[PDB]
């Protein structure tokens, strides 16, 4: 018995919710192809341990902008699960110092952008999107603060959303006690109102032309080509990370990896570098973050664990990473990310 | 050597800005005739003491909205202070900070929500100023979000805004350089300082105030009363605490003082939520009067700005220790040992 295997939510989730509904959560967007190399190709490369490593003190908890987070598995904009619970979304919020780090999430993630952080002093990362105007977006600005909701990050990837016909091919709706909580009282309904943002303002003439707009900073994300990503660096944001949806958005994408060194060559350190790839069993996520990361990216893993453990339910996961990565760290030795390395990393594409 | 007059500082700090500045902070509307009756109408209620009563300790010590406010004065949501030094907005919250009470901000303000906040640890509410396609609003209303503003004052007063003659002569330039760094730029999508006076809804209602209410919880007030038919009203749409006001008598002239007016605005809405006065107020001698028809705190408006713009931080630490440092006489000298013994039961005034 017990919470052990990642993936041990996978069988009770075909039995714990609806599909219609689920279908929105994990969901390949496109053909099946990068959710695949998403949990394989990390599965893919390997590590050869460090030899006889002294320890002492361990560096797994850490500096990152600013603060020592024990583990870093930051999240990302999540969405739509207040049909996916009961006493609400404050568990990745009471998570996000339990199992604390980057909280991330979306304006579908239907929850009181005050509301949800009711237990704690931690800072905050905002979901974008270039909404269809700027009465639209512009106002992300006028939300996630330093004092408050701390960084931004505009989604420079989506201007469409990604149509994988699961819940696509039913009926689906949405919650009637529910809307899209965090937009809701708009200048609306709070049916179709918000979708109608979908517009392809797919230039910098929009990005940079924020920020003297915003305080704020912006991890500006999808990223998954140097080959306009350095321009994605030579005009931009922050903390710039590749991601495809989450091995989705064009299902064919390749996953969030290759982009890896591709684009922390194409933007080094500057305004940082990021993936967003799936990584359950807690080494996964460790392969990337040795060749190209600083914290450990999420949003939707703890979407078994949000949607049937609580507050608590998602924390643990983190641990699942945590614990799972401390003992790689540790094992084969390795007590910060500057010792922290490539050979070392038995990567079969170096 | 030390000067202490709570606006003395008005006539220093009138040397220290550009014309447009004084007089976009020293007007009030077209024959400005509230702007003294909003002084000299304090003057139109009378003291009435009690003697022989232990003094050794007060207590001007609130708790607006379940919100301790050190001292029961607070600040009014004044537009670009930031002009009267650069720094304004952003060293007000500070300021109240160290001085336990509210720094309330308007829509109109040089540093952002974003921005001000910074500053670290301390009570503080923002004023709404809702706009023609409230998408923007929306946004803004819920970006004082889990950072805490906790209350939002709605301006019930500003649709259509008062006439304050000085401006359209001396054309008021909105600093190049300076911005309302608020909204700062915004626009749907296909500019600032007009883009600010190129959105709001003439058209609010208590059918939007219903809407408001869907969309956050803050403590929506009522900001622009002086009459008890809004007031039952109030109360009649869900909410607490009112900011009874005229606008610093910058939207309307010849509509009552805040002080001459508040009578029947508490006294319609009784026991239902507490009023706040925003205007008039520059001593505690005054001030104390406020609490004595029922308005449980109030806020202060153009003695903040004359304080920055004067002398920066120290400025506004002053006006509001010698504000509360003249409380302590006047609740003291009446015969008072905190805010529980004061009440209009507890004096006189000119009209009755
Ligand atoms: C420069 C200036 C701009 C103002 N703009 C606003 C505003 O944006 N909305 C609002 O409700 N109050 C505004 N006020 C008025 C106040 O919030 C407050 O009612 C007033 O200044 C208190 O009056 P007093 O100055 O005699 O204390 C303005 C006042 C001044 C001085």
């Amino acid at each position: 018995m017990e919470i052990t295997n990642v993936n041990e939510y996978e069988a009770i989730a075909k039995q714990k919710l609806p599909k219609m509904v689920y279908d929105f959560y994990a969901s390949g967007a496109e053909d099946q192809w990068t959710l695949a190399e998403n949990r394989n190709a990390f599965s893919r490369i390997l590590f050869r341990p460090r030899i006889l490593i002294d320890v002492t003190n361990i560096d797994m908890t850490t500096t990152i902008l600013g603060f020592k987070i024990s583990m870093p598995i930051m999240i990302a904009p999540t969405a739509m699960q207040k049909m996916a619970h009961p006493e609400g979304e404050y568990a990745t919020a009471r998570a996000a110092s339990a199992a604390g780090t980057i909280m991330t999430l979306s304006s579908w993630a239907t929850s009181s952008v005050e509301e949800v952080a009711s237990t704690g002093p931690g800072i905050r990362f905002f979901q974008l999107y270039v909404y269809k105007d700027r009465n639209v977006v512009a106002q992300l600005v006028r939300r996630a603060e330093r004092a408050g909701f701390k960084a931004i990050a505009l989604t420079v990837d989506t201007p469409r959303l990604g149509r994988r016909e699961a819940d696509i091919k039913n009926r689906f709706v949405l919650p009637p006690f529910l809307t899209l909580k965090n937009f809701e009282g708009i200048d609306l309904g709070l049916s179709s109102y918000v979708a109608g943002q979908i517009d392809r303002s797919l230039s910098w003439k929009d990005v940079a032309w924020l920020q003297t707009i915003t305080s704020l900073p912006i991890l500006v994300k999808g990223v998954i080509t140097a080959e306009d990503a350095r321009l994605a660096v030579q005009h931009g944001a922050a903390g710039i990370i590749v991601s495809n949806h989450g091995a989705r958005q064009l299902d064919y994408v390749p996953a969030t990896i290759m982009a890896l060194e591709e684009v922390v060559k194409a933007a080094q350190g500057r305004i940082p570098v990021f993936l967003d790839g799936g990584v359950r069993r807690g080494t996964d996520v460790f392969k990337a973050l040795a060749l190209g990361a600083a914290g450990v990216f999420i949003g939707r893993p703890v979407v078994f664990s949000l949607a049937a453990e609580g507050e608590a339910g998602v924390k643990k996961v983190l641990q699942m990473m945590r614990d799972e990565f401390e003992l790689t760290m540790a094992l084969s030795g390795c007590r910060s990310l500057k010792e922290i390395s490539r050979s070392h990393i038995a990567a079969d594409w170096d």
